[PDB]
């Protein structure tokens, strides 16, 4: 810096802020010639590009100062109207519920924490969960509580424990975040019972749910689950969408449901982070659903990922040794692997870069970060063919890491 | 809200958000038959919208990938440097700078509030200032110093005062705001004298100064000043610019320019706040600029706005009674009002939408909310000739104010 100790000027929260070495090794890894699984990229073929132009058409014809002007701190009003009709027949979600539009849910998780947390407030979250939710919510000082997944997603049973103790030593939850379907970066899919089980928590301790759901269009097998918000009889849940995965991320649009008290706070919090979200992507983000597209386009992505996931899981099988595990999700973007023998992921990537293969070391995606023989793998973006290659790479470089 | 008293959920930052009684009745104003003056609109006759359909041609023919993915933190890096190569020869800014885009330049507020202030630091602002800068600082518990504007811009002189009685307590400042060309909201700009000794103050008294500057290149009359940016040798002012009034603001991209010490580390800061600035306008801009649009589109704006400053001045000198008094802009969007014999603007506001005028009280553009007696008005926004039939409607409400 031209200024010597620019510290000298930064906010005691500045100061705490890190640039990631592992975050920063991997942009390094993805321009070079390395088969990455690290990436956590959606895959551009999956762009709608077509439709994307003739709505860019529509709008310079139609909407061109909409689009252009500035718009409201909550959203433009036919993109809010349009995803409550879409959200209430496809998934069930209540319309007693309002709606903001967010510049990302990236954002979203920024305005949660303004809006709920003091320093010490507790936040509870899976174990793994969404990294930048934790970088989001640690700019608020929260204090966490983890609660392991299992294949069936958060094991709500630790969470009960967990609370009852809380309760014991006077003190309570004040949020739990969820990533309950096709997690980023586990896979798995908290089950219906436990749905319902985390939402009798919320009434008998008084929490508010977080439902973050990127992913649950991009299903590949299976059958839909309900999401948590759809069986929100007490509008305790905020339920997080954005057109990341099924639109493209370019446009930064996302959505936030929940209670109108909320929503009104979540308003005024987000009119001075940013006026608006950008109105411009709004409305193409109206088009593309009004239009009908997303519903016609939901069902390429489906086809285009699933085959991906598939190579990915069919290379784990044949070429990991013994010991190793990993999750078998039914959609979006991500497999999860755990390594036998007290591996430690992190002192592992050293090895694989020089086997030619990367991944995401488990680690920081643990509030308390003390997992340390984990892995997340993505199948969405590499070369499909890069996929069996990658994962043989792994297995290689896991078995050397194995011996003497 | 159905959870009874949600307020229980909400942080103390949260719990002192309010909605404002006067923005919310212009908002229902706007709506209606009234000329308001009170907006802070760019007019969309302004938006280039024939070379905004020839970029989106463009960017699905050969971009569409870029502008459809995530982005990196700091922006898509064609766009960072083709303004790093305009802010240079247009404006003398230096290389040695670097650059972030952000999501307007609201975003570039919050960031600098997050990264600088601590509860009680203290931060200069002009008195008025911009509004939302004021809302955007809030959030983070500084303490303001005022200083007056006049004619030419704010007085450094009495910031030397406070300067030196603040450091007979003690103290210090840590950043001094200032918009300091066709000011939001006193349409008036600091003189290049004042430009060279607030940067003497700052090396003297060792504080950061971040210049906002969305309305430069709006100039009607007279000659370019020079950016404080450009006259800074010691890398203590952070410019912001956006392109929401020379291109449109519905994209919402802005940009930062200072020390590479503090713009890593507001990259760091922005990362969990909404992960990038949507890609998709970024690339649109860069296109605008690195096409050459921007530089043939300002002298179009300029003939736009040029005669509807020159309407509202006219209408002012013809229509107000003796002892009122206004800013007499070069350029900008605004024009600033000031009542005689103790007139309250905020209460005057009743009688004025009853007689079919609108314009904002300039009380909440104070960080003390202590001068009661000055208004902003919008010239950019209506229409051309409800300009003439809005002042003189606000002409005859400031006479019968004077009226017992
Ligand atoms: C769990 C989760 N939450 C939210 C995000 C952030 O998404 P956005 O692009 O909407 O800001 C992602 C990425 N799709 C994610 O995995
Ligand atoms: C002084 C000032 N600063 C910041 C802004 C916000 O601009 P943006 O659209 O880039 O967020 C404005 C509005 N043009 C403004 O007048
Ligand atoms: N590779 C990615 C692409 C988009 C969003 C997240 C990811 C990540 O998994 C991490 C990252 O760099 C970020 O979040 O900024
Ligand atoms: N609308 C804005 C957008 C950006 C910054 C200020 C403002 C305003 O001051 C409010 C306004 O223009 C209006 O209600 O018409
Ligand atoms: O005079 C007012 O009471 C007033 C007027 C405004 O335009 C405001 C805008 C934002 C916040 C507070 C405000 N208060
Ligand atoms: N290890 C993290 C980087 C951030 C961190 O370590 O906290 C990652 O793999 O993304
Ligand atoms: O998850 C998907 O991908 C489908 C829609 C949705 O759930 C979201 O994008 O937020
Ligand atoms: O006009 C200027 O001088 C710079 C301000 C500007 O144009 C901008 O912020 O875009
Ligand atoms: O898909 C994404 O962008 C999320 C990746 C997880 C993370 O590294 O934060
Ligand atoms: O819209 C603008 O350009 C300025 C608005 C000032 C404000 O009311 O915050």
């Amino acid at each position: 810096s031209m200024l010597g100790d620019v510290e000298r000027f930064f906010s005691k929260k500045a100061l705490e802020m890190r640039a990631s070495e592992v975050r920063e090794l991997l942009k390094l890894v993805e321009t070079s010639d390395i088969i990455s699984l690290a990436g956590g990229l959606p895959n551009p073929k999956t762009f709608p590009k077509e439709i994307i132009r003739d709505i860019l058409v529509e709008i310079m014809e139609k909407y061109a100062d909409k689009a252009l002007q500035y718009g409201t701190t909550k959203g433009f009003t036919p993109l809010r109207e349009t995803l409550m009709k879409w959200l209430g027949k496809r998934y069930g979600i209540s319309q007693d519920n309002d709606i903001m539009i967010t510049s990302g849910s990236q954002q979203a998780l920024d305005l949660i924490g303004r809006v709920f947390l003091n320093p010490g407030d507790i936040v509870v979250v899976e174990a793994p969960t969404y990294l930048a939710a934790l970088q989001a919510f640690n700019f608020y000082e929260p204090q966490y509580i983890q609660i392991p997944l299992d294949d069936e997603g958060m094991k709500v049973e630790i969470l009960e424990e967990k609370l009852k103790e809380l309760k014991s030593q006077g003190k309570k939850v004040k949020v739990v975040y969820t990533v309950p379907t096709f997690q980023n970066p586990a896979g798995v899919t908290m089950n219906e019972d436990r749905r319902k089980y985390l939402l009798e928590l919320a009434s008998e301790y008084d929490f508010i749910v977080v439902e973050d759901d990127p992913y649950g269009e991009l299903r590949y097998s299976g059958n839909p689950e309900k999401k948590i918000k759809a069986l929100d009889n007490e509008g305790r849940v905020i339920y997080l969408g954005t057109f990341s995965k099924i639109l493209a991320p370019g446009f930064r649009i996302g959505w936030m449901v929940g209670d109108p008290g909320i929503i009104r706070k979540m308003e005024i919090a987000k009119q001075s982070t940013d006026l608006c979200t950008n109105v411009f992507g709004q409305v193409v983000a109206w088009r593309y659903v009004d239009g009908g597209y997303l519903e016609k386009h939901i069902p390429e992505i489906r086809k285009f990922y699933k085959p991906r996931r598939d190579a990915m899981l069919e290379a784990l099988e044949e070429f990991m040794p013994e010991g190793v595990k990993w999750t078998k999700p039914e959609g979006g973007m991500f497999i999860w692997v755990t390594l036998p023998d007290g591996i430690d992921s992190k002192k592992m990537l050293e090895r694989a870069i020089k086997k030619g293969v990367a991944y995401v070391p488990g680690e920081a995606f643990y509030a308390h970060r003390d997992v340390k023989n984990t892995m997340r793998l993505n199948f969405t973006y590499v070369d499909e063919d890069k996929i069996m290659e990658g994962i043989k790479r792994l297995a290689e470089t896991i078995k050397e890491e194995l011996k003497a």
